[PDB]
């Protein structure tokens, strides 16, 4: 009701969907309906694929430096419109304005800026075999690719997916999460306004079980880049494989361990622990939700965490002084409380929070308190399963190697981190920790240069860094024969 | 009956399976039963996984140069045992001794030799962010991986899969094709005898719908490398994804185009065409089974092909003078004849062959004649579908761009090739042809340095070359923070 | 003088030289003094180094993307000021405005734009040795470097040297040729205006015998990048070497061969030959001044060359219709006339030109007519020596291997090119030619991505491409021991 | 003489010099003449170049894997002959058999083994410009190169220079130090015995003033790789430069700092310091001859050094129990004694040694006792100059930035190292140290994978690692024009 009805974006403009259906997006801070949003039909998918196939030909036909200049213009527009977009993202996600205006668009554009600079650097190889033959490889665009977004960092994800895709000369059809479809459409406008050819970046809104599914099954789409839950991830990846043997990137969930070594500065450890659990109200996939503390440090560490949790400024996300907002959706809140209850039921020691915040106004949003459990065990549900809400589990150990083994003891493998002042501990531990994203004495920083993604069931492929650009191309090997050809027949 | 009963190979030795079942492998040249072969049970898979998990730890703990030296020793043994292995491969596949002793083991060991030299070259990156922080990446072994083989080049495939896997410090459990399980077991012996730790290369025999399936579903196996039909490929890839989100390499089938440009030397074109269709009795996946000839050259080209087909020495594969043997299996022969019949039924012009060779002795094997159809059309079944037997389809064109468009007009994309003496034609055509493996004025050569694999539904990932070694590792990003950490809380 | 006296540029501004000496730059089109120019003293060099050492620390302390953004801003300014700069360069060099407006600044800025995007891509390696030790490398700035320019492409050369230097975090002190000091001072203003810190790009004017010598001798300068004559190159490289063991880049002269094969399009061949000899009035280092024609093509090719030479618009370089200006200076003209005279004396056949152009206004300038000699012999002075003027030598050959051996029979090795339609001959010929810069069926194009430089006495090191960026850093290996250290004592 | 007269090695065999001049090599342990050695004449150099030019063509014409196999065979032979070679090297250099048996040949062969595996990995780039033009690069051999060796690690240095040279398809003419010519001649026999073509590795004996000079001046040699003193390095590099513009590699001397931070394990620190000063009797270029100790640690650290020095087994290098031999020659000894005398004169505090060892057999040798000076000052001769003998200078510091600035305050920059347990200090310190070879908590280890070389006046270029292999090729860019060529004329 707050906004005009949102339409699909195809061929450098808004078009009417052909399903007759809509859905609504809700501000989770107050329950207000933000907008009616159209549902893409199976035929709308077809339209967007045809648009993308054509746009990609125009885009790939431009020179590298031409793509580079256009993507830079988009970066520039993103910089200037940083605050408008953050405000929109705060409305849609409930995340504090303090975060969206300094992180979401900022780090999204950083990656686009990075890749824009790298377009002329994409190169194949040359390999001499003998005087009369040699080989060269070509890195060619995949063609049409599809991105599927999650709801925790809507625009950032769109950017981190579309940037390398477009830089490598592909077209992307992007499906934002049903929960957070607003910023994705703005991004499509900005691309068009920067000079990105019609059809190169199209946005389809709708549900994953339909639109997402249809993108995953389409025989003309070459690759799917997905970000979401491990369970969904497996279904998306399977449908992508069985339909037409597509390429896949999977950025999934985790239960990332944070190991505080017994020599650690507990102030730093505590700051890290709280950042690794309560930023974006605990809705970051790389969150360090299993915190290992050595028995000699438990009491002091718990106190230091407690002092920090107590000063967390939960509040209205539109207030600049807020640094902890509501969760993204009332149903997701219900799921987090469900997990919190299991922690209580399973005799984990509640250190703080554990409840919904219902006091005046807060009752109108989906606010869960920053919750900390301690004296947890490896068989607890809060320790084994991804919660995706502000729930830290503090776990005690006595042997550093035991801590590592337990850290590794999971089907997840997204992130890991250690806090220590010791050279040998830092590097030796990090080397044995089975995860794709590893932090020493810090947490959460994810530079454009740094390739990120999960080990095991936390992912397939990577985002950011040089490697990701390469994986939005396909290798063609060309053997040139300059001498004679011999047949056995 | 010819050989002892074949057992599983686990932990550097032969072990009894626990299914109680066996199957038989047949020499397709004479129908003789070569050997009873044990069927791996679900519990045998578990045993091989546990063996592999342990072996991989020993192997990965050795230095790079230590792995290098051992893999070189294996190469050396492969060189010395080249003729024994070829003879065995000829018995199992029906492929001429002329091919197995100069190609199969030779090119298999070449790739192992290549990768052996490259072990100390595997490196991560280093990226400075600022005076107080930097990033380094590590390329770490995947751990336990599984190879699944096809029956056309049994030992070569095992080698091309296991070489980069082992070089990157992984363990591989290999499942050869039911049709051709013999050489894979020999390879396992040779690895052990070269100094490869127990469990690093294990072989399970059995059927794909069982053992293959169980490997694909296992939660402790990190990656599946598969080589086989596109249809099977899609099922394997989906099961690999849905079970535990494994990494995948898919080397699948194709309907690769060969375009003869109107300036081409027709002698060379004909030699290429016949090599690209009748080597290994037409059972090569990269076969150029759709041959485009310009209307001005059709008559002369057909004659030149005919002169070459007529001198093909079909015969007993154990005779050195044979250069065209039977197909791999009587059922596969029945399938090829089925396709041949459809070509006749659909009014394609039979140029030669088209029948089973039943004359004295040949009636005891599964021999199909080298078959050539001409005046074919893009909607014919022999033109649209992979036959995997000695069946060439000659197709006529008038516009070079039309030829390219038609070459591209398929869901396949494994290989492509052009014959021309013109600089501009060669490179411009090859650039527009949608395939991973592209030949100019030659066919079938696949050097260790050259990464090979399909576009579209012909594959995911690559084999051979530097890139393949890298993809048997996983990237870990490590960010080292050397300065202060700032918390918003 | 047309312009005010030109001062040194040190620390983000113009400053007075302390030599009390000047020289003048003259317009070679009319003999007018463009400007008095100050000569740097030793003290001024010392000042420039101090300024550079301080600038470099500030520049290096910024982040990659900060440097990137600043260089991009410089690109924008160069794009805007393209015409002003072109006009100034035309005054200083005598090159036609039609060239300077479309080549010099455009391609200079192109290279800067390329490197600006690459700054965040500069990466070290990481190598695992064993569980308790690993290595990582850093690519660190060299520090302070010096670029010494040539007079034929003054601003372009300043840009191709300073771009990777600055992109890699260095400061550069640049000394333009005393013949063309004007545009380098403009570039320095532009860098400063773009946000490049004071001291990072300083310009010293003066002679090679003084200022240039002092730069190569200075113990605080880490690298000299030099473009100019081979003889001078040797002296510069020896002084850089023996003084303090500096790294060096040398882009020197050539006598590059152009081989026209009997299957060449002769219209393309003649276009290529003329472009390869008469662009910038033949003052391009990579010029194909030895043109090999097959005997069967001689008459026809000479006629085609003559048709093109006759329609060359020799004239006032400020007239937009001019495409052939005077030479850069009167003494250079005289040197070229001497060579021309030598050609007549040694009985080459003059096909056209061979004389100074003196009619009307031309006598006030340094105009040499486009000159073609034919029936040349390998022992002729005009065939052995770099003339650096508009003088083509046509050499007849009978077979292809003979042409190649003759092409290679020189101490030079800057560029080479072949003209042919045959696929095999193009690549095979090019692989045998001993030159760093090779063109097939074209000439002169030098994309930012393509490493360019000389073989043999034509060069050391490269410019442009990824490699050049790397060669403006130095490698530091860091070995981290995480385990025990064993002493033998 | 112990051995027969040593001849030149040219073209796969020994040949007579044409100088009619000889010199002798002497065992520095007893003063005995080991052998007469022929001096190469200019004609002999000319012969060696001709032989090399022809060998290189044969070598380069083989395939990568053929070269690889041949170098591997050389590795095997070196492994077998390790003890014979060690014993010979001990005779020529005076280094303890315990070092030569376990370091010199082992690590020399290690590097050869590394590069042998890398030959097939040498690759060019391919860059697409537009649909009608692309670029590929070739990495071509340099051709004939020369290596000039030093006397402290004769065979190792011959191996580290020749390995990448030969791996990249070059021929190398090697001139060992006149002080230690014996093992280089052995290596040449071994290469030939392994299947290296005649002329590919030739050895010339003689002096630097003659033979070495003639090699740097020769117009057909493409590159000089030099290891030795900085002063000589400058002369060599200037002669290589000014003669014919050769590429150069310089591995020069140093005054490398070892910084012991207040949080260091002092037992490790003392072990590191002693190893960094007294291994090979202190005749290692990367030696940490400036040892920085914090004031609070001074007394304790000196005592720990003294305990280790006192148990050094100075003795007959042929005794396996010896771990500290004499210096390489009597004049080198005298130079070291002069430096020691200078240290006493300038009032450094002698902690131990400081004298020639003359008792019994020792007087027949060039034995200098392990010497430690302490309370040194930055302006002392022993602190500023490379002594290249067993002389440690201990320098006290008060804060960490002071130590680093003082470490950096030198024209040298070969190696640096820090000892500390702190994570942040280790990396931060190392990043500020101006040296090409940096060790954290260790010293002296130089893996084949790790690029080693000097900053500043300690070096130009690198040895070992991937980069060094690349720097033994030259880059040729090839631009293929597939479309029209436009001329302005
Ligand atoms: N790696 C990281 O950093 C990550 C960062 C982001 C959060 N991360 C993950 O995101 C999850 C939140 O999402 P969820 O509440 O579980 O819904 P879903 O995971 O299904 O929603 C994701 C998207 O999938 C589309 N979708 C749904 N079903 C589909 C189907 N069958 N076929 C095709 N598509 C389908 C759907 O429309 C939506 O757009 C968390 O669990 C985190 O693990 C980690
Ligand atoms: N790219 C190239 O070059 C290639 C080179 C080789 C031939 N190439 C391909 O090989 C095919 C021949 O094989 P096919 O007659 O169709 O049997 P299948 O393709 O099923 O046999 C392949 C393997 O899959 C295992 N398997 C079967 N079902 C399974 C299941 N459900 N889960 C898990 N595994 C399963 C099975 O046990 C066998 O080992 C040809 O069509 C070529 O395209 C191209
Ligand atoms: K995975
Ligand atoms: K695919
Ligand atoms: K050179
Ligand atoms: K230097």
């Amino acid at each position: 009701a707050r906004f005009e009805e949102q339409k699909l974006y195809i061929g450098g403009r808004y078009v009417e969907a052909s399903s007759g259906a809509t859905f609504e997006t809700i501000n989770p801070a107050n329950g207000e309906v933000l907008a009616k949003v159209q549902r893409a039909s199976r035929e709308d998918v077809e339209r967007a694929v045809q648009s993308a196939v054509e746009g990609q030909k125009v885009w790939a036909a431009m020179t590298a430096m031409q793509r580079s200049r256009i993507l830079r213009r988009a970066v520039d527009i993103l910089r200037e419109r940083n605050d408008e977009l953050a405000a929109l993202e705060t409305l849609d996600t409930g995340k504090p304005l303090a975060e969206t205006r300094s992180v979401d668009i900022v780090t999204g554009a950083d990656v686009l800026e990075y890749y824009a600079g790298l377009v002329p650097a994409i190169e194949g190889e040359q390999i001499p075999l003998r005087e009369t033959s040699f080989v060269y490889t070509r890195r060619e665009p995949l063609g049409v690719v599809a991105g599927i977004g999650a709801w925790n960092y809507p625009v950032q994800i769109a950017l981190w997916k579309s940037a390398p895709a477009l830089a490598a000369g592909n077209a992307m059809i992007f499906k934002p999460s049903e929960v957070t479809p607003l910023t994705a459409l703005k991004l499509a406008e900005i691309y068009t306004e920067a000079g990105v050819p019609d059809g190169v970046f199209n946005v389809l809104t709708g549900s994953g079980r339909e639109v997402g599914q249809w993108l995953t099954e389409h025989p003309l789409i070459e690759k799917i880049s997905f970000t979401g839950g491990t369970s969904t991830g497996k279904k998306v990846m399977a449908s992508a494989s069985s339909s037409s043997l597509k390429e896949v990137t999977m950025e999934l969930g985790g239960k990332s361990p944070l190991i505080i070594f017994p020599d650690a500065d507990l102030d730093r450890a505590a700051d890290i622990a709280v950042m690794a659990n309560f930023f974006s109200s605990g809705q970051v996939c790389t969150n360090g939700t299993r915190v290992f503390i050595h028995r000699s440090q438990q009491a002091r560490f718990e106190a230091k965490v407690l002092e920090r949790v107590q000063r967390i400024r939960l509040g209205d996300p539109q207030d600049e002084n807020t640094n902890f907002g509501p969760l993204v959706s009332f149903p997701h809140m219900e799921s987090v409380l469900g997990y919190i209850e299991s922690g209580k039921a399973q005799k984990a020691r509640l250190l703080c929070g554990g409840e919904r915040v219902t006091d005046g106004a807060f009752g109108k949003g989906a606010y869960v308190a920053p919750t900390v459990f301690t004296d947890c065990r490896d068989d607890m549900t809060i320790v084994r399963e991804e919660i995706f809400g502000p729930v830290m589990s503090i776990l005690v150990y006595d042997d550093e190697d035991e801590a590592i083994r337990r850290a590794n003891d999971t089907e997840y493998g997204l992130a890991a981190g250690v806090v220590t002042q010791d050279l040998a501990r830092a590097h030796r531990a990090i080397h044995r920790l089975e995860a794709g994203i590893c932090w020493i004495n810090t947490w959460g920083e994810s530079p454009a240069e740094m390739p990120v993604g999960g080990y095991k069931q936390s992912g397939v492929g990577r985002e950011n860094g040089l490697t990701t650009l390469a994986h939005y191309t396909r290798i063609k090997s060309v053997q040139v024969e300059l001498g004679d050809y011999a047949s056995v027949f």
